[PDB]
């Protein structure tokens, strides 16, 4: 459906370029399943007020892997190693997947931020919903932006532009929640989460970048390159994320007095 509108579909690939393409989305999926248990194992020394921040990162694991694993299976459905190269065989592969699942995925990396900056009640809905409309915004422009890779880079620079627009606005709702909450942070993460900042504008940037390989790399290689800059975001925005966001949960848990925060974190001392 989609997959004649991706660059994908446009090339033949060696075995290296293949197979290193299958490795990355391969590994991607044993990352995000291997941090999950992390994160389950983990989430019993949350504080009830934190804990569905470390829920959210087990969920986005599982989405994201799921996803990953898909990408994977569609690519060697897609793709048969014909007279020396892999050939296209037939339209099971596409990136739109990706961008369908953000629509999940991205609203999840929000509210589990939302709940560790100590958001609560109206501000947390408010703020919520303005976040995951200006994602949604982003994430759908994109997607249409993205079903002209192939024959229109005109309409998929401006698609990316309205797209951009939606992306910029919600960083500046992130930043500003995150730089005016900063005082109320426990044990002290109000240092940890303007990490948290700079890593979400590094990682999230990486996608815009990623969606511009068309038009700057039109060839196997920009397809290889694409999926390289995907892992490093994923793994980036996802896990080391989430990781960080869970070292918070934790951290003001035990400085709020939960017990079980407290023991975890002293039998790592
Ligand atoms: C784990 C997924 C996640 C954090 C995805 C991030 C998506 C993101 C920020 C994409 C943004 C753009 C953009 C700014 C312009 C071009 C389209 C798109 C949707 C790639
Ligand atoms: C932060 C997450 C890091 C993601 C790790 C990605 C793993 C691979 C790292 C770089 C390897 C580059 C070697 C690629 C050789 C190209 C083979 C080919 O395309 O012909
Ligand atoms: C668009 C829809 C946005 C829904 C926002 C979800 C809010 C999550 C928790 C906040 C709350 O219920 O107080
Ligand atoms: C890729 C484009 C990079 C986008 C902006 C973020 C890059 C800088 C992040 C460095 C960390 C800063 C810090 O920890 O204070
Ligand atoms: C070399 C690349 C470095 C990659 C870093 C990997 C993940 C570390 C993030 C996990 C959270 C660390 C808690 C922060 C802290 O100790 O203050
Ligand atoms: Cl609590
Ligand atoms: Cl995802
Ligand atoms: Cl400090």
């Amino acid at each position: 459906p989609n997959s004649m509108k991706n660059i994908e579909s446009l090339f033949d690939y060696s075995a290296g370029q293949f197979e290193f393409i299958d490795h990355l989305l391969t590994m991607g999926v044993g990352v995000h399943f291997a941090a999950l248990i992390f994160f389950l194992v983990v989430s019993q020394f949350v504080a009830p007020k934190y804990r569905i921040a470390t829920a959210l990162s087990c969920i986005v694991m599982v989405s994201a892997g799921l996803i990953l694993n898909s990408q994977a299976v569609m690519w060697t459905d897609a793709y048969a190693y014909v007279d020396g190269s892999y050939q296209l065989q037939d339209l099971t592969f596409s990136n739109g997947y990706r961008y369908v699942n953000w629509m999940a995925t991205i609203p999840c990396l929000l509210l589990q931020l939302l709940i560790v900056l100590n958001l609560k009640g109206k501000e947390l809905f408010s703020t919520a919903t303005w976040l995951i409309l200006a994602a949604w915004g982003m994430i759908i422009t994109g997607y249409v932006g993205q079903l002209y890779e192939v024959d229109d880079i005109a309409q998929l620079m401006i698609w990316g532009a309205v797209s951009t627009a939606f992306f910029v606005v919600m960083n500046w709702i992130v930043g500003t929640k995150i730089f005016k909450n900063r005082a109320t942070m426990l044990g002290g993460t109000d240092s940890t989460i303007t990490k948290v900042f700079w890593l979400m504008m590094f990682a999230w940037t990486l996608y815009p970048i990623a969606y511009l390989v068309p038009a700057f790399m039109n060839n196997a290689d920009g397809v290889v390159l694409r999926q390289l800059l995907f892992t490093i975001a994923d793994i980036s925005s996802k896990v080391i994320y989430g990781l960080m966001i869970t070292y918070i949960a934790i951290q003001q848990s035990a400085a709020a007095g939960y017990v079980p925060a407290q023991q975890a974190l002293g039998r790592i001392g």
